[PDB]
């Protein structure tokens, strides 16, 4: 669309106020002009052919119901972005500033979000199991940072080249989280799954185990669902994330942490410079590691944290 470029207002998923940038022309859009080629919300309306009518408002205010989702996902969306660019210099997911698009209300009861190639897309939710799924900025970010992986290492989405390619996503989420400094923490998805309990959440980067993800090699899932677990055996990885951040002991093993800043220029690194399509954990640590020497040098204690913290998940 063309039109001149606002600023709206409305109400989140968790029923906060924010102000989103908008774009007017007869109707306003959701669409923000102020951040690369643009970022662009769709009302997929229930259905699921994609990426459907891009959303339209009366008046520049969005506080009815139906409009809550497509206001975060719009919203997280900007944020994200501007994470990618000031954090790390890199212009949208391509690094040449693509537009980013998203649709919300795809299908009925959907519990779930994704990227699909092309853009992202995200389900109400059966309000059990999860509430709209944009309400979490972690999960938006994981979504948008499966882009950035795609049009870099490329990680194949199965197997262990599918686990780190979801550690990443859930790592950056988090880093995402952090710096928004909206309520932050080292879980994934709290904010939108099952709203009736409280203190849990989807994953757990600083316990794994704690929903029954593995937290060390040895425990690792070697079957075929979950495309070879790509969702259970990032938890051995996310825990070596956490602790080259915070700290610990674990297994005996103990690491000094090094901080979230750090953790991020290491693992950004080792994604945009030294990862492949097939990578294996082993490779990913011989990336980390590389990447820290690079960036902090061979006697650095950035890098004996990074060993020690994969020593302690057991991947050698
Ligand atoms: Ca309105
Ligand atoms: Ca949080
Ligand atoms: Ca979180
Ligand atoms: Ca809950
Ligand atoms: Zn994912």
């Amino acid at each position: 669309i063309t039109g001149t470029s606002t600023v709206g207002v409305g109400r989140g998923v968790l029923g906060d106020q924010k102000n989103i940038n908008t774009t007017y022309s007869t109707y306003y859009y959701l669409q923000d002009n102020t951040r690369g080629d643009g970022i662009f919300t769709y009302d997929a309306k229930y259905r699921t052919t994609l990426p459907g009518s891009l959303w339209a408002d009366a008046d520049n205010q969005f506080f009815a119901s139906y409009d809550a989702p497509a206001v975060d996902a719009h919203y997280y969306a900007g944020v994200t972005y501007d994470y990618y660019k000031n954090v790390h210099n890199r212009l949208s997911y391509d690094g040449n500033n693509a537009a980013i698009r998203s649709s919300v209300h795809y299908s009925q009861g959907y519990n779930n979000a994704f990227w699909n190639g092309s853009e992202m897309v995200y389900g109400d939710g059966d309000g059990q199991t999860f509430i709209p799924l944009s309400g979490g900025i972690d999960v938006v970010a994981h979504e948008l940072t499966h882009a950035v992986t795609d049009y870099t290492a490329g990680l194949i989405y199965q197997n262990e080249s599918g686990a780190i390619n979801e550690a990443i996503s859930d790592i950056f989420g988090t880093l995402v989280e952090f710096y928004a400094n909206k309520n932050p923490d080292w879980e994934i998805g709290e904010d939108v799954y099952t709203p009736g309990i409280s203190g849990d959440s989807l994953r757990s980067m600083s316990d794994p185990a704690k929903y029954g993800d593995p937290d060390h090699y040895s425990k690792r899932y070697t079957g075929t669902q979950d495309n070879g677990g790509v969702h259970i055996n990032s938890g051995i990885i996310n825990k070596a994330a956490y602790l080259i951040s915070q700290g610990g002991t674990h297994y005996g093993v103990s690491v000094v942490g090094i901080g979230r800043d750090k953790l991020g220029k290491i693992f950004y690194r080792a994604l945009t410079q030294y990862l492949t399509p097939t990578s294996n954990f082993s490779q990913l640590r011989a990336a980390a590691v590389q990447s820290a020497t690079d960036l902090y040098g061979s006697t650095s204690q950035e890098v004996a944290s990074v060993k020690q913290a994969f020593d302690a998940v057991g991947v050698k």
